[PDB]
């Protein structure tokens, strides 16, 4: 068998039937005869590419393969990168190489010290020293994305190592199996539960990795039995819990002393699934007041090594969850209430404001909707006023990143073909990878993106008012007509300056057979 | 005075007047108060901001300085920075970190190992340790862009850095002078120009650096002098001669045994400027032919080490230039005669053939047009068509990596208003940083834009039909209206579907006032 | 030709003759069959390798080769790389990888992520991607030593490389020629010549690349026409001037405020082939008086990025010194008087002051030796009472990495078997790297070493004075006998307890016929 043959098989056997690319000369030997039973989707950018890929990951709890080129594709891809680490999607990063006996000269197309391109945001990143070595090299990028805690992984391939002879030995990769679901053991975890029922006012936070997990069902049976309430922690890149459950407080805002305060008065507070915290603003105090004990548990050692408070549990967070699920005594403490419904902000005739946008949607949406957040002035609202039962219902870029939501939330309803998905972007995050609508396009991905048209970056336009910053340039970005970029890129295209239109757009957009662009006027 | 007032300053001493940038919370602080004598080219994505910068830079021949988001603004920069490295292009790529009290905590922002995320495609990248050393820090990052051989850097700035008291012994750094204007020893010079002198058939063969330096008159004394055929180098991401003077012969084939073959009978050949040899197609057999001797002048180190055969001298390509132009003999042999122009390609009255669109370009653009190309099947009659009798007339990516031209042609022609640029862009490539449209409508910045339309990633049709692969996906692009994506973002949009109507919209774009986008209709 | 043979030809026409190293089993395909032409001179640890290399490299002013078995080998040498970097010393750095079939399952020897483990210490780290590139790759390490700024590089190569057929192609690597000697160009070199001419009061400051390049007779000569006094720069690895030239003002105070005040009054301050500078203790205050204007010529264009104040010219040191020396005016300024010997420290007939010790040095060894400095709490009075006429005279660890002078004091012996070298060795600094002893026995090199044994750290004890910093652990070294350690390498070995002793053991010792150390006891 050829090298060729042999990755195919053995990405097949480890359950790999995609590749998420955007092809060039280097990759050619390695996509040439492409297997019957694999799919290729193509995007025309690798950010795009990557974010599609990893929407489709974290939607399908699955790893997702993707194939770029050289350096230069690579490298444009590594802000979705970014994005990649900060949620552990299990992503294997290929990239082909220059043919071995041309990459001593450098000559075009050599991805030079290739290994060190992607670098810090890979969890392990190599070039294999021949090519018979290359399934082995595969083999090890399969396990090492999808080992907890996962990320993303790469690997460089020089082209001419595809039609080499493979190692017959190599077959002992197909039916590798390989492990991380581990928890605490037993001694451990009976002293960790009589500290969860011995405690009076018991809080829990959840974060991302819960979803992930699909924790989410065992992490409601946990805080019922606790009579807990919950909380998101902050920059949330996933939804962890059902928004309208009676335990459920929102997402926590993200600063030192504001979460400080939130947990006053709480003596042991459980941490699932997230880091201790993802803070964003600048506010100092207290990590925990007096009183307040916390407890982490989370897939990742650098997570745990990095709190700056609480013991920590390094364990995976399914096994976990369910572990505690079942085994913490159901409290006499009555359960929490339900938060009531936010405010309804007054609404005129003309252009929108962000809470009409997501109650109207909450309104319309079905209750299986999965939504994209990357309108970034308006999270707290978003989060407020979405009913999300369901898990997988939330993506955020996790890192910050702008340019994951439109083309993760391709990836998403690829995975989900069943869930609706809508996608919430504002006017300037939209640009960043915009040609992501034409994969939608060729493939009918029947996604549907809320555009959030305000003419600027209203977060920093915010941050700026919090520094009292004036005189900063750049801040605006008038003059973008997302319908006729949505008909670039073979995209229904309807527009919205008002409640009345947003209605019948959205009406139209839920009932489309393909994916549809909606561009909304909102408040400045 | 504050880091922020003395960074400032020395940017302006060292002739810094422009920032290319992307905002994010972490530079606002570096931002706010923007000098009054500084101007803020905004881009809507980072490969966009890099490649307008750099097209800057590479046209004006003096740094560039970009300002970028943390991580993920790095990040999307990367494939841009790839391109940078290869051209030599002086940038100065600034990025935004957490305040420090919020690094360990690994807050939202924050740019984690942050030196090590652009290598390995910058010169020198660094954190400071302090605030009082950003100034040096950026004084550094200046110098090291700038000395030869030029090369992106890297600098990232903790965001409390700014207000912070600069050092006052900071003000030696505003106006020191760094030169590395070098040529080769009085009596070494001497040996290389006796060996000239004495060459019965020598050739010359010139690289990038050579426009870069503005050498190229000094090359055409040179080859005038010699009697010297003149080739540029293979994979030419910039032309350093006039294409119609009788000694130029054009672009080289980039493979190993073409090139030898091409230098047989030349018993010197001078390579002044470029890589020895940027080859790109598999092409085995000698480097050079029996009884041809190779010298190659370079600017970079890494070029000199890594040439297979030859020897070689690192100086500064402008001094270099000058320096033999002024020293060798005029030659008795005859002055070698110009090549005929190309043939004409039969063209009916339906879709275009890219060298008719080449020939249309040559017969109706102005003498001092400025060519960028990212239409990578037709750069051979690119080459043969066009003629460029000035410095500074083309530029292509120099690490083949897509999504230079659109930006770039923006920067160029920034750098060049009285010189006015075309930039020819496959359908395919164009896709890459199609945002970057939007900062040409926005500053009124003229460019002419000339999509290729094919339907088809061509190159790698044709390279696929050279491997005789089959079945290859993701090579074909259709649906993509261009007209439509040009009015997303502000520009002018043309249609040529035939000769007619190419003629007719060149006339409209030639004259209009601002950036204008022609979508032209070529044959598959 | 198989790549073993090919790799030797191409060291052999490169100049190599010599390895130094440490074998292992990845090492031994490549060590057998050693060519007659060649010498391998083995040393005990890799310290010692690398400082014995290094030595060599830099009295020879040429590339020495080295050879050390994979990951382990290159870790116990890094400390000497550190010492090789600051010192710009032209080392080949080879390490011997485990067989390609067996890197991916990382069998034990197997070099992980190679040519990441030497950085930062090494200019260019590669490991090659197939057997046939490595003499391609030997080149390229061979040219990236050897061109300006000089310095370490590294190259793993993959145990079964060896035995493969070579390249026939790889042939024109054998005599490739490669010149960094450049300097100035001719208009900015007037202006720089001018500006020296017109200067009322000009001092000199000089470095180690000036000793590297044999340069010191030229800056001689500069010195002299320009009536100049001549400073080393601090922290100095080499003696760039005779020490009892009228000019000559000795070793600069490694502070800020202690340099500028001793410039004060200079108009023109030229510094060739330093940092600027390489200060050591915090003594702050003003890089430059008013009045004080610097100007850098250095080889290296890190140094002059990061110089706080001056202009500077990136240039071969050898190049121009030599075109300075050549154009600049005589001044009719009076030349500097000399300085006067220093004092006389009052000695009794107990334990030796370092003072006695070095003039007692300078009274009986001969007029050519060579002296290595390991003494760290003596080194300003070795500079006062040393007189070294001729270039090559003294070296110091360069990134004050101890165990540099014991190993390089071998290497320099090796260089220069016509010069005696006299190492001069504190007692803590001589453990680091005692082993070395081995090899000067072995190979009969008849270098001889002073330990000045006072039973403590004395440079920390007197930092730890400078800070009032009390209760510091770990300054004392009682308890080592160095004649047993001497006699246990089979070095001859003598003790000198008083004066009377010192003279009688010199004298034996100049007239050995091998290698030499004699113990002083030295006043606490
Ligand atoms: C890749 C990248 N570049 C720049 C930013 C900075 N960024 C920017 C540019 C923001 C404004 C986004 O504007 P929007 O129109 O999408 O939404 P809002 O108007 O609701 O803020 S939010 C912020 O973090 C980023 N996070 N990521
Ligand atoms: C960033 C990036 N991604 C992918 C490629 C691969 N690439 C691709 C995708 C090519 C086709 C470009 O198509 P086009 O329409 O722009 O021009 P032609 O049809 O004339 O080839 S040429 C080639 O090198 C690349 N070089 N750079
Ligand atoms: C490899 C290494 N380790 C530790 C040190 C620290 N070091 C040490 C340990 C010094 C004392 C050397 O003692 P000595 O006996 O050689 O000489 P003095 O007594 O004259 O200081 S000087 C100083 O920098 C060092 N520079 N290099
Ligand atoms: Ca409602
Ligand atoms: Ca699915
Ligand atoms: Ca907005
Ligand atoms: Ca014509
Ligand atoms: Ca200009
Ligand atoms: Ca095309
Ligand atoms: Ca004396
Ligand atoms: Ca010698
Ligand atoms: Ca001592
Ligand atoms: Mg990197």
């Amino acid at each position: 068998a050829s090298v060729h043959g042999t990755t195919y098989e053995l990405l097949r056997r480890q359950g790999i039937d995609t590749v998420f690319g955007n092809p060039g000369a280097n990759e050619l030997p390695f996509l040439k005869d492409f297997p019957e039973d694999f799919r290729y989707i193509l995007a025309l950018q690798e950010a795009c590419v990557v974010g599609i890929a990893d929407g489709y990951a974290q939607a399908s709890r699955k790893p997702a393969f993707i194939n770029l080129h050289s350096a230069a594709g690579t490298g444009n891809a590594m802000g979705a990168l970014s994005n990649a680490w900060n949620s552990h999607s299990p992503l294997i990063v290929t990239a082909g190489q220059q043919t071995r006996a041309m990459i001593g000269v450098e000559a075009l197309l050599t991805n030079v010290d290739a290994a060190n391109l992607p670098r810090p945001l890979v969890k392990w990143s190599y070039e294999p020293a021949s090519a018979a070595e290359v399934p082995h090299a595969m083999s090890r990028a399969i396990h090492m994305a999808s080992m907890a805690p996962q990320g993303p992984v790469y690997l460089s391939v020089p082209y001419d190592d595809w039609d080499k002879d493979a190692d017959p030995q190599s077959h002992h990769l197909f039916d590798r199996h390989v492990s991380s679901s581990v928890r605490l053991n037993d001694q451990d975890l009976d002293i960790l539960v009589k500290a969860l029922n011995s405690a009076s006012n018991p809080a829990i936070v959840l974060g991302p990795d819960v979803d992930a997990a699909n924790a989410n069902a065992d992490c409601v049976m946990l805080a019922e039995r606790l009579k807990a309430p919950v909380w998101v922690a902050p920059s949330a890149p996933r939804c962890p819990f059902p928004t309208r459950h009676p335990c459920f407080r929102g997402l926590m805002p993200a600063g030192i002393a504001a979460i400080s305060q939130l947990l006053e008065g709480h003596d042991v507070v459980l941490v699932i699934g997230a880091p201790v915290f993802r803070y964003h603003q600048y506010d100092p105090g207290q990590y925990l007041k007096p009183g307040t004990r916390l407890i982490s548990v989370t897939c990742d050692p650098l997570e745990a090594a990095r709190a700056p408070m609480g013991d920590a549990i390094v364990a995976d967070i399914g096994a976990m969850a369910s572990a505690l699920a079942n085994l913490v005594e159901e409290s006499s403490r009555q359960l929490p209430t339900a938060a009531p419904e936010p405010a309804k902000v007054d609404q005129d005739a003309g252009r929108l404001h962000p809470e009409t946008v997501f109650d109207t949607l909450n309104d319309m949406a079905p209750e299986n909707a999965i939504y994209l957040n990357e309108s970034t002035s308006t999270t707290a609202q978003m989060w407020q006023r979405l009913n999300m039962r369901n898990p997988g219902s939330y993506y955020f870029c996790a890192a910050g990143g702008l340019g994951f939501a439109l083309p993760a939330a391709i990836g998403v309803q690829l995975a989900e073909p069943e869930r609706q998905v809508i996608a919430v972007i504002g006017d300037g995050s939209a640009n960043y990878s915009i040609s992501a609508l034409w994969t939608a396009a060729q493939y009918n991905i029947p996604t549907i993106f809320v555009i959030m048209n305000n003419g600027t970056y209203g977060a920093l336009r915010w941050f700026a008012g919090v520094l009292e910053a004036e005189n900063v340039p750049g801040l605006d970005v008038p003059g973008i007509d997302f319908r006729a970029l949505a008909k670039g890129y073979g995209v229904q295209a309807l527009k919205a300056d008002n409640l009345e239109q947003l209605k019948g757009s959205l009406q139209e957009a839920l009932s489309a057979k393909g994916p549809v662009l909606i561009e909304v006027s909102t408040v400045s």
